[PDB]
């Protein structure tokens, strides 16, 4: 067993396909997802050709170890995939049809910039390294790229599974390597973030602004500091579900900005009280009266600016 | 070793049965559960037939590798199941009786809409792919579908384990595939949610309403904001036990609605105080007096509406 | 290799023994524990007889694959146990002595009703399924059931490891199955729950009752609501260490009841204040004075009632 | 392949050594640690000797399966160790030198009594069970017990790795078993506990005592209850890092005692207020004045008493 | 199969190369990271040479078991690496080119002193132990050390992957061992720590200082104690992401210092109130007036001092 030799001096073309059976565990923090799929491989091995009329049979079967099979590997996996050879068929002209069912944990970076209203392109990169007697090159048989209808990935919507047809061919340690890019396009179901995080977070913020209709320092200090604490909780909660990025994320920005609002609210609450103690309630009164409008307005303007920058 | 050929031109029928020995780890978040069971397979392989008389035994035993065994696989598993062949028996006319004990982690979506008063239908999908010389088709031998009496699944009640007798047959990459649907019907034991989450959550809400019998702004602000914080804790707790759904869940809705109650309570507490400072306690007095009735009543009406929509 | 045939028409008796070397990870939530032990099997196989004289050796040693070994399996495990055959001895008469060292994760329900003052009976169920040529039946060789002295199971006291000598024999999918029940009796070391949970929880409750010696509504509201929150924390803590049961647990009940005390305390604090504002401190005074006695007394009575119901 | 027979009637001595390459994951809760090391075995097998002069080779090599190797196993591991045979050398007189590299997860109880100022003795117990034709006995070749210089175990200081030279020999299920005790002496680096837990915990306690310089009930109640809550947080934090012991631990005791201080502080705060409302500020005044001294003094005395009892 | 013998009496040189394909899971707490890479080995084995001419081949291929392959192992791994031999080539003069793809979990200490503005040098140590017939020595073929462009390690920037060319040779249990040090230089992306932890932590501290512009003891006590609690939360959060070090870390120091500020603020708040009650507001007034400047100034000075000591 060793590679089938060139008729002329052409590279060996291995036709590939991936057909997703299952998708699970898209782990945002680790930036990985698990996949369970059929991997199909096809290539011409002439040493294996036979006659259809005299052979009586129109297709022949083989056990993995009996014939040469190209070593296809995934680039971005954690560990070598788990594979069960399902079937190997050889037709008269010596065309081999290989089919395996595999499962793997795939590494694939996510762009958290628009979280939780983001979309991602997961990748599964197939690769093959040329042997000494000949160069192996990959291709996509579109007929065999797909996914079953039930493939659901919790908390995500699956848009499409397609392969970039043209391999990237390059040299790696003095041998040719042929690599294919299968893409799984998904978008996050942001729905639940609304009632679980966003609204509660806004509610507590608005509750903080009631201090602008109160002349009680002690009350205000309680309103503002208490809610600020609840905000910290949401901040901590949100940040435990994301990995640490070197860029601001949309939610990250809103969350951060909101601290600025609490800080300024505290200042206002402080100033108002100070003026009152210093026997000048009228300045205090008009600073608070202004704040009742400024706060919601600037909060609204700042958010529009952010949504614009981010979307 | 290769498939037994047709007497006429019929498909090969593989009779299947699953018999649950253990059920554990129904993981709500991941939407998976673990199973440990017997898988039984039966089919006719004539090349194995024999005369009871000349051979002096009514049954014949084999080791897996010695005979053709159909490749049955589960659709919705994470990894290829863990299997020990328990026994392979062949009777005179060449009927094979295969028995394996396996364990697997099964993917199966849950409908969280009525959590925690929900019921689910877990599925185990058996599948087989036709080979080139013939089509394989699955069937359920009801005699061999079951579960032992001790099979308990923590925090769930097991209603039934049955198979949909008629396989779904379809083409997948130009070969016929025969798939069976075994169903495990369970319902969640909602009992503990009552004292651990529901009642405590109601208690803190009712405590908030005592603010309606208090003319102390500072006190009220403390009652309302404090309890609101405890509510956030229950909210966070509850949401860490569920996955993120693109639909409102029953508990989710109650939890969310309750925030609305805290927000409105804060407004009332604010308005009441404001009016009092502005030297009009009588309007304040009657807004509070109304609230004592409105709050509980609207809370009760809103809940009836929800239970109706959800159940 | 296939079962040894009957002298008369008796079943084949396999003598078993389990000798615990290690016990760890009793996981309350998952209801499992890990075990590491010797499994010993003995049975007559006459086909293996030999003459010490004509073979030089008093005992023969065999390698697993060389002889028939009965397929013993555990019922309540997650995955097929991890086994290393330690030794296989055959005495001339053909008695086989088999010794393996295994490790497994065992499923075994716990009764949380008296937590954390509970005791449990863990089970390890050995099983064997009869083959076609003969029935296999299990037995306990008490001489070989035990555990080493150092076997410690963190946070539990080990009472005893014994086997129920009489197998349960029954039919399962048309073959006889012989099952043995090994029992590991343990009791939880409740000690630490005292300083870590119980006492702190009582301290915070008693602290709340100081509100009964205070005429300050604002103070009281703080005492009662604050401690109520700390109670919620202990409640959450406790419930993260237990699985969800369809029955009230002892701690669960105490924890729940205590909420009732906080709720009633809030009412009292509310009533007292209300009356005071309404210019009737004398009724208030005597409601508070009553509460100072009622609360501790009813708390004590209710606890005695519970301990009685639970123990 | 079977044991080498006695020249006289002596037991077979297997010389052992463990050389630590890596130490990691000392998990306090689970009471385990992971080890990666060389295991060396040596024994005389005469059937394997040869001529030094005639052969021209000073030593000779074998593959594991070609010769008898004694079955050495670890007592206190979770699963059978992971082993790669590195090399097997046989010298002229038939002395075999075996060397493997293994990794294992070792169970070994810790004494938490002085946490976090504790020291531990981890154990790795080698064992061998005698065969029928002869008794195997273990010994330590000190020349081959050691650890490399870089072996660092996070958050612990490594004192020494030594073996108790004399095996413990005993009968277990009617065969002799020879067991060796390798000891790894470590001591916890308590440093970080100081700024992360101990000091913060003291700071919050001292902050509570400022209530003794305040005549404001409402303020005090806030100081004392707030800090008590922060104490609960540290308590919870600390207890999540330790397993549950049936004995008080040093930190456990300090933590517990401190609750007593909060409880008594609350009483004092209550009494002081009560007396003040009852128009007797002078008794109140002298109870508070006493408390300013009593609290710190009794806290200091109690701690000295504890350190004495524990150290 | 056994080592190729010396032409003269030279050691056998094994040329090595590591080419990173993937980097993930740098786990700060455990001090490990996962790697997926090509490992290339090359050495001269004369027994394998051939004449290019009477063979009609430039190179020859082999299966692992057919030829001698040096046992290269990693020092600092948890478990023996997962390896797939990709290809083995032998050129005419008997030079072997071996290529495997492996994945492993590597142990490698981190210096947390400047967290989160730290840089680290991860190591992968290749090793080989000499056999009896000859000494094996490692070397780096720089041509084959590298990493692919996409190698991203979440939350870290990858600076470089180089090997220290000169092996460290030493004796270990009476055999020579040759060890190589591959270094992966990374630096932490500190960006997110700014908005998620640092700033929030400063905001709450500054909010505490508003107490210096308030004459309300009750208010102040709330401001100072509340924020102190939020600080504890950030402290706990931060410390759950780091392992426990025997040295102060930069963040650790800032965090600790800040407690000192809260403690002193509480004292000031206490003193101010005390003086006020004692009818001397003017001393109080000037202590508070001083604090408004002292606090921020000393906080700023202390930070400059720390950054200096740490950076």
């Amino acid at each position: 067993v060793s590679p089938p030799p060139p008729i002329a001096d052409e590279p060996l073309t291995v036709n590939t396909g991936i057909y997703l059976i299952e998708c699970y565990s898209l782990d945002d923090k680790a930036e990985t997802f698990k996949v369970n799929a059929f991997l199909s491989l096809s290539w011409k091995d002439r040493r294996l050709a036979f006659d259809p009329v005299r052979s009586g049979v129109r297709v022949k079967t083989y056990e993995p170890e009996a014939i040469w099979i190209p070593e296809i590997r995934f680039v971005n996996v954690e560990n070598a995939r788990d594979a069960d050879v399902v079937d190997i068929s050889v037709s008269p002209d010596g065309t081999v049809q290989y089919l395996e069912r595999f499962s793997a944990r795939v590494l694939s970076p996510l762009d958290f910039r628009r979280y939780p209203f983001d979309s991602q392109t997961l990748h599964i990169y197939l690769i093959v390294r040329s042997v000494d007697t000949r160069n192996i090159v990959l291709a996509v048989d579109l007929e065999k790229v797909g996914k079953n209808d039930d493939v659901f990935l919790t908390g995500w919507d699956i848009e499409s599974f397609t392969a970039v047809v043209k391999p990237a061919n390059f040299a790696l340690e003095d041998r040719l390597e042929s690599k294919l890019d299968y893409q799984l396009r998904i978008s996050r179901q942001y729905f639940s973030y609304i009632p679980n995080i966003i609204l509660p977070m806004l509610f507590i913020l608005f509750i903080s602004w009631t201090a602008f209709w109160s002349t009680s320092y002690e009350a205000n200090v309680t309103l503002v500091v208490s809610t600020l604490i609840a905000h910290i909780f949401f901040n901590i909660l949100v940040e435990t579900n994301l990995p640490k990025t070197p860029y601001m994320t949309y939610t990250g920005a809103i969350i951060f900005m909101i601290y600025l609002f609490y800080f300024v609210a505290v200042i206002e609450v402080t100033v108002q009280h100070y003026l009152k103690v210093e026997s000048q309630p009228a300045r205090a009164a008009s600073i608070t009266r202004a704040s009742r409008i400024a706060f919601p307005v600037v909060f609204l303007l700042a958010n529009i600016i952010l949504a614009f920058l981010f979307f």
